[PDB]
């Protein structure tokens, strides 16, 4: 009766910030409940915790007072079976909504929707007949988004807020011999969503496991590892806090082993009761162990050496009655002055951002994912992730212990749409909701190695609340250092300065909070805390450019200690066409509204975990070796802080325009932060004509655990000499001829056969025998389909003027209309002279200016001569280049020039100067917002079907146009053109990056100077 | 239905420390929605605040599952009618409980007994029609002990936690036009129970008010005020803080006027929308005004100097909405260096601990109370006080702000009986309800003028929950300090070291919570904040000894800026005897189990304002002028920091032996802090025998607010010189005549006859005429009635055998047997030589041993002399003197030593020397548990009825034995004795006080020499 729906949803608990859990156990690290020793310690599985994951009956609703009461005492029938862990959007039950900052419902704390998209589960369980004897049986639940009320066989057993925090009832006694019922309520919005509005997909459901674990009565109920260090690192020791659940008698103990792999290192035996603390005495119910360790194995991200601190609970004659367990780290963590220190060395970040999401499952999390996901950070030189935003799936901690990789654990609170920030971390009433977000993270994952870092949330400004439990983590784990970004960076509630998208040399100054210039930061009067960007360097499409210019500072200022991209994966998400072949989709593709399109794809890696180019830019830039040439003497600098140099081989090669002549191989011997000489053999030297490059590559000979053998670390390339060629060609055995007419001009030589349009101005048309090769004349460009940095957080609607797309747009550029200033044949000695000039005017502005020379001679040979003037006052072209769409459609390319890679002038550090031979396919980059791609800059010399150009360009090669690419919204729309489109640019502007709303390109990327000169040389074999 | 008790009731909500409200309002500053401003500028009563204090119907129940659903319907016809506000346990419903750590309920959080005391409070009342249309109706309480729920028109509205902070809840939709009902039923005890745990007594109940109050729809929600000022204080700052609700509409203003007076001193008008604070912007909601006040006046306790704000909601063709106002109070306080600075100057706290108790509303508190206790306060040299320990009724601070009082407000949160201490203190569970503590004491009191000072709470050890509370307010408000004594008085959540019980110069190293002398304390390495005790002084009883050594210190030691002494009142009750009669009582004697006795009584004043002899040395300890009297000279400093001696004669006199010679009396004109100097007219000097004593008394003609006119603050003597008297008395014109006998010696004097039993020892009767004079025959005396001081915490079921008591008994000393050990009469020349010596032993030891001399002369006085031996390993005696229980009953006494009021070796300083004469009744003193007492030193002269006295003695004297004080447990038990008890001292051993529950005797009031000589000489006139 007071278990019916009707008496319970009457209080309206989803809409109250003061009750944000009803019967909650308390929380705390991972139990298991073990009652052998051996597998606890072997980390065997638990006879004593089951799992509920699988089939189960759901059924949803538009609201929650639309269920019925029957729901309490049979299945209903409509009930569609579905699995647990799941998503219900992933079901095809509502849509799921991308929104960054703007809520996805209406702003009226703490209310919430009637219209209130309940989804509710049913379970039908068999119980041993043993759980019911003794012990306590209790409920888990890892996650279970937004809020839910549940019971169990009829009737009620609590209610519980916070999608990311795991949340326990007792059901010890409501549960019968045998056959259970499982009544799940999961409210889709509740005064809790106030609190969770992070920048992702917004969805509902049981994500994460579900489990039952049956304790004994008298147990272990939380436990806290720690470990001290002495100057050198040379002793610790371990202190186990032990707090017990149960009647308390004198032949309880208590023992805490230490175990290194089968080798028990140190074991402590107590009986319960604390020392003395307050005038009332000490806790009878808890026990401190102290284990003296000597020289210990430290644990980092370099080489994660971890021990097993197996902890029981026994009787004084020996009984066991129960274990627990977990990986201990020795580690310490500390700031000191102006530096984190890491063991005691000054750790340097090279971390990203990461979220839980799969493009299949939704923010559900699998072993096999995260998996993944490591060893491809782990391959690029990642060394740590931040829980952007909120506590993860549990797995994943136990990972990064495992792996290596420093984890900055952060809570579930973000609010970020509400006027101001502050609004709720500013409210004594919020008080005890966030209060709880952050109390509870720390005490289930307090216990990890790789949590090195606890952080407050995310963008919630800067309240009262915040101080406040700042001050309690200090209070409760000074273990660790915690940060918070909110109010502007520097708040008092964060040991860091961890801004977003702080300029390396550019400052912000917006009101309240403005953005300093990253070096400039550090110096501001007062300040002397390090620098760690918690956001920086938006993988948003086309970006990752400027890059390096981070890299640089880093390494340049102590108190530069790196920070976090933005962001890991992209949040793009699977559907299916007219004929179920799938394509990804982004924000409203859904029909949700209101929401922010691509706004959610900011990854480094496709959301399938196939890698992006920037990937690349990263890996290069956040080696772990450093080198430096000097005559012929290589130093090379060890970045490592703890490891040495030992699984690893120096590749080095030298090479003349593509041609190998010379190869060696060193292993390296370089201590963490050390150095090391290395010289080469008599470097070889070529008559021959042509830039000489060396190269050096680190190799790890050996797999490892997260990467395979002969898997490259690193790399670096310096050009050596340079040979001019100083032979003038063989006076072409004939002369060329020309025709003219007063339509064109044609030349002949050969088969040979060109044509320019006397009216346009171009060269329409040429032939290779009856053979012709363009579909398209050649005409110049100073035109890209935007990237999205280009474009940003312009729509129709609303318009960005500032973006640069906008200013493109109004300047004209884009509709730009050419005019035949003059069009010139002269004949040469040996030669045929082309001569142009056109004009390309918007509204009778002259924007550009092209004026050129095609030069045929007797070898079949034109060479391009252009010369370019931009205007002043026209906002700086994309490009500036050339054009056009060949017939031949051949299935490689072949250049000699920087790649294999997609590089862009702002971002072309990783790659690599060299003769590159690719599939058409892998020159077109998969973007799914459409946009200018595949560019390969420092290009030499091109070769696609019989041509072949050559001289210094940036070019780009597809089946696309620039025009299709930009009024496709989706990559799957796209559709291949007749033949190949080629851009052959002599100049590119930058990508940007620092930021995607608003100009990311820095001067030196922009084309700015006026007039422009270069050339070309076409040709066939 | 939902309303019902059972569906309601059925939540166990008194059970849970998550849900702590119910509905609640949130918090604020006092409002009164006064419809013009004048009313508001100048305080007049608001007709939109509605008062229900009166009569109720009551009925009282065992549980609140007894409890009948009708009830919510309609009234019960054997529901009494009953008095609001009140404590139901001051009605018969139930027993106050007198209990100090020990929890009042079984300790098991957060469970409570299920017989659970409960009061059905319960009204019928009208509401106005016109209250119905607009704006919003609410209800204030400001008290509910407990925890409680609310219904109205037989709906339910919601609940509350925490006794001492008021809860609101908008009535707004239950009430009918006319006749409403109120159903509110109060619970004894709750989770909230737990964090209440004070030393008091435990009532239950609707202590304070209910109102009702109307605001308009659109109003002002919040509003803080605060004031900067400049390096000299000439110009300040107010800046006020105005929040509102409803809907904002761009014709809404808002006005704050600053008036003094009669005269505005500054305005300030503008409209909503706070500046830029975050990404997102500012508050629409709020605005802030500043105003610039130059050269305000100055707010302290010396002079408190307040103005006035108004607040008015108005639109802009200036119609109001709403006005709100406040007392201001311009002051700055500091923590700086060191020191706790107030307005610049540093301060020094004269205060005292405060509790709010009524011996007859038990804690229902009236202004009419609390003016009293400020007076009194005030009156006695007090500066401030501390509200031990939880937010008090709402009009005390206003007094404060406006009589002159420094306030420490204090959380409600006392765990005192948990173990340890910290228990729920470093629980996360219990953070919420502690969050709500302090932040709704903080939201409600901020604005006064009085709270220097903000406390978390009292005696609940040192938990992390506290470290964030303590970073909260220091975030919400840096205006003031925050101190917590829990976990050693010096931990990281107070910024002063505020220690209770710290001695002087003796430390007390308890384990985790050392109290360190106080002077020591400060120069602990690191330690540099300031010491200000938080109880100190402990007055239960015959107490207050030393209390001279804590002035000296406080005097000398900068960072030693006082304390509050523990405590004010009694908080002892009235109960009625048989014939129906008044007497005081205190724990246990409502049957009260378990209970603390008499620990619920430590005060200065009795129950009923009267004071405790303590007093007096108190005020003359914190006097504000202090003494130096050189040659003639006397030199007057003065205390004061902020205002001139402008109302205060300094009276001066000069005698000899209570005859006064002289006397001046000069104009103090001493700035603060300054000196003065009184050189005085040449002064007598006779040839006489005697003492010359100076006697300096500072007086206020001048009537004041809490001062009569002539009224004393400040005195000191200095004796100037003494003529020895080198005379002897005349040739006796006769001589005694003894006769002999078995038994006895006789001497016979004229009509006065002698008689010493000469198997006794002792001087057995005695003769003037036909008149006997003795009832018990003159004897020795080693012992004491004990002192609260000498008892502390020995029980008869447990001992403390440390306790001076337990010591006394255990030696011997009460029950030790006199053993003649020699009695002789010899005859001198003019007189009669008796000699006596006895041992006083037990179990075969001699603690002491008295040898001595009566001898009588021609003149008809004897002379006795006494020489007294006390054993090394014995417990050193109470009193070394002689008593007799005379057979005269006189009406007056006279002496010539220290009065008028009782003074004790440890405690006599605010005595003087001078002839004093009272009546017998004031010579004794009424400790509610009878002990030795009325004690009076330095006497020189003493007479009685045709007796006379002489010597140098300690005396005391009443119609009560010290047996009857010792087997009495109460006073009004006390029955007068057929005669008249004396006691005449040649020593007494001190008081104590420094606390109740050990040793407090500081060695130098111990009786420890081994030897001690006095002589008497008993005459008539
Ligand atoms: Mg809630
Ligand atoms: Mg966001
Ligand atoms: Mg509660
Ligand atoms: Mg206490």
């Amino acid at each position: 009766i007071t278990d019916s729906l009707a008496v319970v949803l009457q209080r309206r608990d989803w809409e109250n910030p003061g009750v944000t859990q009803l019967n909650r156990l308390a929380a705390h690290p991972p139990f298991a409940s073990w009652r052998n020793s051996e597998e606890a310690r072997t980390d065997r599985p638990s006879q004593q915790l089951r799992s509920l994951n699988g089939e189960w009956r759901f059924a949803w609703f538009p609201a929650p007072e639309a269920v019925p009461e029957s729901w309490l005492e049979c299945d209903l029938p409509e009930a569609d079976t579905v699995v647990v862990p799941s998503n219900w959007q992933m079901h095809g039950y509502d849509a799921p909504i991308y929104t960054n900052v703007t809520y996805p419902i209406t702003v009226n704390p703490p209310f919430v929707p009637t219209e209130n998209p309940t989804g509710c589960y049913s379970l039908t369980f068999n119980v041993d007949e043993s759980w019911l004897q003794e012990g306590q049986t209790r409920i888990i639940f890892d996650g279970v988004n937004s809020a839910f009320h549940l019971w169990c066989n009829g009737r009620w057993v609590g209610y519980g807020q916070d999608s990311r925090l795991p949340s326990e009832f007792d059901l010890s006694a409501f549960l019968r011999a045998g056959e259970n019922r499982l009544a799940v309520m999961v409210l889709r919005w509740s005064d809790g969503s106030y609190l969770e509005d992070q920048d992702m997909w917004r969805m509902s459901g049981i994500f994460r496991d579900v489990s039952l674990l049956h304790k004994p009565t008298t147990q272990i109920s939380d436990f806290h590892v720690a470990t001290r260090f002495n100057d050198d690192f040379s002793r610790a020791v371990l202190e186990a806090e032990v707090q017990m659940c149960g009647e308390l008698r004198d032949y309880l103990r208590v023992t805490v082993s230490l175990w290194q792999g089968e080798t028990q290192v140190a074991s402590g035996t107590a009986p319960f009761g604390g020392e003395i603390i307050d005038e009332r005495g000490g806790y009878a119910d808890r026990v401190t162990l102290r284990l003296n360790v000597e020289n210990p194995k430290l644990w980092s991200a370099e080489i994660p050496n971890l021990y097993r601190a197996v902890v029981e609970l026994h009787t004084a004659d020996g009984t066991l009655i129960e274990a627990e367990a977990c990986d201990v780290g020795f580690r310490e963590v500390r700031i000191e002055n102006g530096l984190l220190l890491l063991n005691g060395k000054p750790l340097l970040i090279r971390g990203v951002n990461r979220h839980e999401h799969h493009p299949l499952h939704g923010q559900v999390m699998d072993e096999q994912t995260m998996v993944q996901d490591i060893l491809l950070m782990k391959q690029n030189n990642f060394n740590a992730v931040r829980c952007s935003h909120y506590p993860n799936h549990p797995l994943w901690y136990t990972l990064c212990d495992r792996y290596g990789l420093y984890v900055v654990d952060e809570a579930n609170i973000e609010t970020h749409g509400m006027v101001p920030m502050n609004r709720l971390t500013d409210d004594p009433r919020w008080l005890p909701a966030m209060s709880e977000r952050v109390t509870r993270m720390v005490q289930r994952d307090r216990n990890h190695p790789s949590v090195i870092i606890w952080s407050l949330g995310n963008e919630s400004g800067h309240g009262a609340n915040h101080d406040a439990l700042y001050r309690w983590i200090k209070s409760v784990d000074p273990s660790r250092p915690v940060q918070y970004e909110g109010g502007g960076a520097d708040t008092t509630a964060t040991d860091i300065i961890c801004p977003m998208y702080a300029r390396v040399d550019e400052d912000q100054p917006f009101p309240a909070v403005p953005k300093w210039s990253i070096k400039k930061w550090l110096s501001l009067p007062g300040e002397t805390r390090p620098l760690i960007l918690c956001e920086y360097a938006h993988a948003m499409g086309n970006s990752l450019g400027g890059f390096a210019k981070y890299w640089q500072a880093f390494r340049q200022y102590p108190r530069l200690q790196g920070g976090f991209v933005w962001d890991w994966v992209d949040q793009s998400l699977i559907k299916y066409d007219e004929n179920g072949n799938p394509w990804s989709a982004y924000g409203g593709d859904f029909g949700d509204t209101p929401n922010d399109r691509q706004f959610c794809m900011n990854g480094l890696v496709f959301a399938d975990r196939t890698p992006h180019p920037a990937l690349t830019e990263a890996k290069h830039q956040q080696q772990f070796f450093q080198f430096r040439l000097s005559g012929q003497t290589i130093e090379v600098t060890s970045e490592y802080l703890f490891r040495h140099s030992d699984n690893e081989l120096l590749h080095w090669m030298v090479a003349l325009d593509g041609k190998p002549l010379a190869s060696g191989e060193v292993p390296l011997d370089v201590a963490p932060q050390g150095k090391q000489l290395i010289e080469l053999p008599e470097l070889p030297q070529p008559e021959s004509a042509g830039q000489l490059w060396l190269t050096v590559r680190v190799v790890q000979p050996n797999a490892t655990a997260w990467s395979e053998a002969g898997h490259i670390s690193a790399w670096q390339q310096w050009r050596l000499a340079e040979n001019l060629s100083v032979t003038l060609p063989a006076a072409s055995h004939a002369i060329p001829h020309l025709t003219t007419s007063e339509m064109d001009f044609c030349i002949e030589l050969g088969n040979k056969r060109w044509q320019f349009n006397r009216q346009s101005g171009f060269l329409s048309q040429m032939w290779i025998g009856d053979k012709k090769q363009l579909l398209t004349p050649l005409r110049d460009q100073f035109t890209r389909a935007p990237l999205d940095n280009d474009i940003g957080v312009s729509e129709a609607t609303r318009i960005d003027p500032n973006a640069w797309v906008e200013r493109w747009k109004a300047a004209g550029h884009y509709q730009a209309e050419a005019a035949l200033l003059q069009c010139t044949a002269d004949t040469l000695a040996d030669a045929v002279l082309i001569t142009t000039a056109h004009a390309w005017q918007h509204q009778g502005k002259t924007l550009f200016i092209s004026r050129k020379t095609y030069r045929i001679d007797g070898s079949g040979q034109m060479a391009i001569t252009v010369d370019v003037e931009v205007a002043s006052d026209t906002p700086h072209p994309a490009r500036i280049g050339l054009n056009c769409q060949l017939a031949q459609v051949a299935e490689r390319v072949n250049w000699l020039g920087l790649g294999p890679q997609e590089n862009y002038p702002d971002r072309l550090t990783a790659a690599c100067f060299d003769r590159w031979d690719l599939p058409l396919s892998d020159m077109y980059t998969p973007y799914v917002f459409p946009s200018e791609n595949g560019l390969r800059c420092g290009t030499r010399e091109l070769n696609y079907g019989p041509h072949q150009w050559r001289g210094d360009f940036q070019f780009n090669i597809s089946r696309y146009s620039q025009q299709q690419l930009m009024e496709t919204s989706h990559r799957h729309l796209l559709h291949a053109e007749e033949g190949t489109w080629l851009n052959i640019d002599g100049f590119h502007m930058g990508i940007g990056g620092d930021d995607s709303w608003s100009p990311s390109v820095s001067a030196e990327f922009q084309l700015s100077a006026g007039r422009y000169h270069y050339q070309l040389v076409w040709c066939q074999k």
